[PDB]
């Protein structure tokens, strides 16, 4: 086991380290701090001493380090010593939970860390080795995407919702595909909407029944009943239909035409404009936004992902080529390059769309340069 | 100290409750869902345990809670009859520091909960940063104006680097000045820097460059050593000083040839083009755009607060009309319909600065309609 790992150019304040050690769970401690944060994310939940005797290392950054996406993948920790420090004791805004005195008694700081140590225990322990395949990772296996299934395993099962901002055709729809077979409601009931065009009425007939309900009409939100919903491109929601979700949300209760009804349905989202401006400009309610950013998850784009379009390229070929019989089998090693190196505005949606263009066209068994420059 | 409060049908939950007033603790059971939320508003940093025996409560609003309006305002625990196993397990994913087991063990029982006294009796010292009765919001008040007081109070004590978005002349550096004085460091020296045409001369003279005096100018971060710097315009930052401000951002570095020092500066920043058409082209480093998009906050049009045009022209009017004697005291009524009228690409530092010839031109006490031709 390899979590708990302190930061300082110190480490030689072990009034309190090998207490930890001789109890047998070793220690790996930081100098610089342009390190942990590459360290911090990849070994994902652990906890963190932050020894800040001032200790020379900053106070901005060291917020900075906190949050910068390292919040739910790391549960904080710091130290000083007497230091009260009146002023920006403010640090403890982020949930740094316990401080660590200088009376210490060496041996019942345990029964915090360990109690604590005790509580990530609780993480890995019931999947102690996924994070390579995780049912093929559904798309690729680059870094942020091997980031990816890391968050998605310790945020899926926590029948809570979840918001999904990402670029767009990044997968959101495939995220909340992917999130709900470790939701234990896997078998039941998963429904996508596409809230680009619902243009209220259909949109309201969902929920609130309007002037029409031809027979079952049977709800979006009726058949997911022990399953989960999902709503992309939520800033497109119009006002009056934000409130039947924050109904169906503080009551959990939609009309159907055999009688109104109450179920217990998991709502996902998913983001694709600046959420910030959204908030403070009065498009979105944002009582109802707290309730679906209770926990974040960044989807990368191909832009962020390098070693990795090679790969979407070769499996988008085989079942678009066994899906139209097409005389092609790969590219030339020219256009292996020539890809990397695109935009993707579209991410996984473009290179996917462009491809199934190319394999209709192509002649040749190997894909050339010229023709797919647009 | 007056902090107990519980939640759940749990009356019969005498095997473990009682023992918590004695100690001395202000105990508060409360049953429906609702309630809490109008309860824990008030009651401010107390510790609450929340029952998960299965009885009722839907997790997926359980887990807003913890994040909604009680991240500080509340130091998390749970209690529940060992359902491990599941997803239920993994719900401790929304920070609640300890779980309660059953068979009380009341002497090791505080261990869990009382360890918090030491750190929730801070939480009670640092809570009234309100103060100012809020800085008359620093400029308007409207719906979409009204949003920032809260946002700007509230990333303001994380002493974390913050993005500050908006229109071209919206006032990014008056909000800039604003969680400086909701800041810890507060006091502490707030320095702003325009880019326009700063060249690379000046700026690398800023930080290292030449400047070998004892006393010559002195770094723009060194005077803003403990308190806040604002860099305007940040994305037109070439490399090679994006460079050096995540080489300070990631070490903290800035040399005098009177003696190198370290400060403590809160990096913020302001943008008003837009930053994504920038970042495929690969001008700015999104290492960097990492570290200061920490926290982002959005700046609004005139258009959507339209119902704040009629306020500034009156506080604008008010305070030149005094600074240069002006006979100017009023605005007509059909002058009032005019100034929502003129678009104002340049927002508030249009409407100010155009104000500010009006003022100086106008004869009347009272500015006719026809003075507003322009
Ligand atoms: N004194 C003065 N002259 C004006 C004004 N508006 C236009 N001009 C003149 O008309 C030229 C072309 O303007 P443009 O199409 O807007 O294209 C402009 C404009 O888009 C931009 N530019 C230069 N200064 C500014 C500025 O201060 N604000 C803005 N928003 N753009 C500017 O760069 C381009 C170059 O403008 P120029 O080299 O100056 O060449 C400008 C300028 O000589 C004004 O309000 N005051
Ligand atoms: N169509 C047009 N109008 C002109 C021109 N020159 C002066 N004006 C007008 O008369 C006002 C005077 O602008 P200013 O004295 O330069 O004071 C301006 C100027 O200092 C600056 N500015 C705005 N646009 C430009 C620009 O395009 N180029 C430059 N160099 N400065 C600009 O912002 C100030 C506010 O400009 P405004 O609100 O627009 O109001 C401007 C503008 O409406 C021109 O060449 N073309």
């Amino acid at each position: 086991s390899v979590p708990g790992s302190l930061v300082v150019v110190g480490g030689t304040y072990e009034p309190w380290l090998p207490v930890l050690e001789k109890v047998g769970w070793r220690c790996t401690q930081v100098a610089d701090l342009r390190k942990p944060d590459a360290l911090f994310v990849e070994t994902g939940p652990c906890i963190g001493i932050v020894d800040l005797s001032h200790d020379e290392f900053s106070l901005n950054g060291i917020a900075n380090l906190v949050s910068s996406h390292k919040q739910v993948r790391w549960l904080a920790f710091i130290r000083e010593a007497q230091l009260s420090s009146d002023t920006i004791c403010q640090f403890i805004v982020n949930f740094c939970i316990d401080f660590f005195t200088a009376p210490i008694p060496d041996a019942q700081l345990l029964s915090t860390i360990g109690h604590q140590l005790g509580m990530l225990k609780l993480e890995k322990k019931v999947w102690p080795h996924f994070g390579s395949a995780g049912n093929m990772g559904l798309i690729g296996e680059s870094m942020p995407m091997k980031r990816l299934r890391d968050q998605i395993k310790r945020i899926g099962p926590t029948d809570v919702s979840i918001l999904i901002y990402g670029e767009s055709g990044t997968g959101k729809e495939t995220v909340a595909k992917a999130i709900h077979k470790t939701s234990s409601r896997a078998q039941k009931p998963f429904i996508s909407v596409n809230c680009r065009a619902m243009s209220e009425k259909r949109l309201e007939s969902e929920l609130f029944g309007l002037g029409e309900t031809e027979e079952g009409q049977q709800p979006f939100l009726l058949q997911a009943d022990g399953g989960t919903l999902l709503l992309n491109d939520i800033l497109t929601l119009p006002k009056s239909q934000q409130l039947n979700l924050l109904r169906f949300l503080q009551e959990g209760t939609v009309e159907t035409r055999q009688g109104v009804r109450a179920v217990d349905v998991r709502i996902l989202a998913a983001n694709s404009s600046d959420i910030e401006k959204a908030l403070i400009d009065g498009d979105f309610n944002e009582e109802l936004y707290h309730y679906i950013n209770v926990l974040r998850i960044n989807v990368p784009s191909l832009k962020e992902r390098a070693s990795d379009i090679v790969l979407l390229a070769k499996h988008f070929l085989q079942e678009y080529s066994k899906e139209y019989n097409a005389q092609a089998r790969s590219f030339s090693d020219d256009a292996v390059r020539g890809l990397t190196r695109y935009h993707w505005p579209g991410n996984v949606r473009e290179l996917m769309n462009q491809i199934k263009r190319v394999v209709l066209m192509s002649d040749t068994v190997v894909l050339d340069e010229s023709q797919l420059d647009l």
